[PDB]
RNA sequence: CUUGCUCGGUUCGCCGAGACUCCCCUACGUGCUGCU
DNA sequence: GCAGCACGTAGGGGAGAATTGG
DNA sequence: CCAATTC
């Protein structure tokens, strides 16, 4: 049973106005900021909104959030609920601390019992609220707009939806395609292939891009070419998809190709569907950013076909594997050892079911390709690149009473174990908000999932079983080891460990 | 495989290779050693 | 258990749709 | 046609 729902994100093309002036964003930032505010005692009593109308009509009148005109039975019920699942949440944590902590007293003292010692005082549990009534780690203020059924994305039409420049397609037609005939055309105009690298074009399933993307316009040392921004913007605003969502009085156009290459990369739908089909592939309650511009889709329990496992181990292990041999019968396990020198070190195999036990037959070793290694090699360059920089900047930041002491620790006695906590916390504000740390930092996770997805597809080929496991030991290793490790949560194939 | 993101080559006309589980929010923690 | 190192880690909350009633 | 109930 499938239970695995990806996100696929779009883009924002036009708005009535800003996403924050909306009275549903309105109402979901005045009920968050009263919920958090209440103590211990006040929730209990504000808590009884209720899913029904006359009930969320009375909790509103009782207090005295504004509703902003925002009175929607289907949409208050996604708010109120979460924002008081977010007030248990910081008392869920000190809760769990608390009883773990708890398990381990009962444990110790029990057995100092059993062995003759008294028990030690008990600890003084820490509680989740401040001095007075006030939680002391008060949940911040979620901005998003949680669609939901009344508001589901439809296909646009000009005749009841608002005039915008761009036009919009047929919601019973056939979806249009690229240029399939690239080769075709004539020189001077978009798209032409000069007659030069006509011979060393691929021939794979490579995804098509057009012209007027970014990626082939973007600045980079090799591009003596002009990103003129206007041009490509047009281009691209001239053959979008759109799909509108109409909350009241306001509305937002957003650009549907985004879910068009999430159902055709995945292979779960073909070219030549409608846009019908294409908005039934995902769910009617995406997630709209007001801070980015994107509205965010996830599929329907079905649309992907993987199970989404946990990474069992010890004892399940085996229990696994026969279970599986029980299967079709040629289970291809791998070995992930992040040996020495390459980062991934493989090691294929092959186990029946010989009654009971199992019968491994080995099929040899892989190491990870020269060009992968030198990518990873140019990542962990700019990577270091970067940290020297960062480092430095957070140093320069410090106080002249920590400054003069980090200087004299740069230089040459090593002391002064209080400000290596300002520098830890300086590095950390600094990181959070470095664009450029963000970016090397979503590339070691490409790079990683990289890594795994050749070890995934070579493992299907020495072995040529279909239906593979994954055996792991607990710089690149904890990224690579998270990598291997998502498999069971993303894609469904088993992670053992050890 | 039409948008978006990442890395490269160029004759600058665009084509070679990738990831696709993502968001907010609050805390200062996590592993590796040296001695008790 | 209690210091020195590097490096980000940990743990709460999210991410619908059939029916049916005026 | 579109909210409101329900699970």
């Amino acid at each position: 049973p499938a239970n695995f729902c990806p996100p696929a994100k779009v883009n924002i093309l036009a708005q009535s106005r800003p996403l924050s002036e909306w009275p549903i964003n309105l109402v979901s930032k005045g009920v968050q900021e009263y919920v958090y505010g209440l103590t211990a005692a006040e929730r209990e009593a504000n808590g009884d909104f209720g899913t029904s109308r006359k009930s969320l009509d009375r909790w509103f009148a009782r207090t005295g959030v504004p509703t902003h005109g925002y009175t929607t039975v289907q949409g208050l019920n996604l708010i109120l609920r979460h924002t008081f699942n977010r007030y248990d949440g910081v008392i869920k944590k000190v809760e769990t601390r608390n009883e773990k902590r708890r398990s381990k007293a009962t444990r110790i003292n029990v057995s100092r019992e059993a062995d003759g010692l008294p028990p030690i005082e008990a600890e003084p549990e820490e509680t989740a609220f401040g001095p007075d009534g006030k939680l002391k780690e008060r949940p911040g203020i979620n901005p998003s707009i949680y669609c939901y059924q009344q508001v589901s994305p439809v296909p646009y039409n000009p005749a009841k939806h608002p005039a915008l420049p761009f036009s919009g397609v047929d919601p019973g037609a056939p979806l249009p395609l690229g240029t399939p005939n690239r080769l075709s055309i004539p020189k001077g105009q978009p798209g032409y292939v000069p007659e030069w690298q006509r011979p060393h074009l691929s021939t794979k399933n490579k995804r098509i891009r057009k012209w007027y993307a970014r990626a082939n316009w973007r600045r980079k040392p090799g591009r003596k070419s002009v990103l003129d921004e206007a041009k490509l913007k047009e281009a691209a605003l001239k053959e979008a998809i759109p799909i509108i969502v109409t909350i009241g009085k306001d509305w937002i156009v957003m650009d549907a190709r985004g879910l068009l290459r999430a159902v055709y990369w995945r292979g779960i739908a073909k070219p030549g569907l409608s846009l019908k089909e294409l908005l039934g592939f995902f769910s009617g309650d995406p997630v709209l950013d007001p801070k980015r511009g994107i509205a965010t889709f996830t599929f329907k329990l079905g649309a992907v076909a993987v199970h989404s496992r946990k990474p069992t181990r010890g004892k399940k292990s085996k229990e696994l594997l026969l279970s599986m041999t029980a299967e079709k019968p040629h289970v291809g396990l791998v070995a992930i050892d992040l040996g020495q020198t390459n980062p991934v070190a493989a090691e294929f195999s092959r186990v029946k079911r010989e009654g009971e036990t199992l019968q491994a037959e080995p099929l040899g070793q892989i190491v990870l390709p020269d060009d992968l290694v030198k990518d990873l090699t140019r990542y962990r360059r700019a990577w270091d690149a970067t940290e020297e920089q960062i480092k430095a900047e957070a140093i320069v930041q410090l106080p002249e009473e920590c400054r003069a002491e980090v200087v004299k620790v740069n230089q040459m006695p090593r002391l002064s174990q209080e400000t290596r906590k300002a520098v830890n916390d300086k590095t950390w504000e600094l990181k959070r908000a470095s664009t450029e740390y963000v970016r090397l930092s979503r590339r070691k996770t490409e790079l990683a999932r990289r890594c795994v997805n050749y070890i995934v597809r070579e493992t299907k080929r020495w072995t040529q079983c279909e239906d593979i496991a994954i055996v792991i030991e607990d710089w690149f290793i904890q990224v690579l080891h998270k990598a291997f490790s998502d498999l069971a949560l993303h894609r469904g194939l088993p992670v053992i460990e050890a």
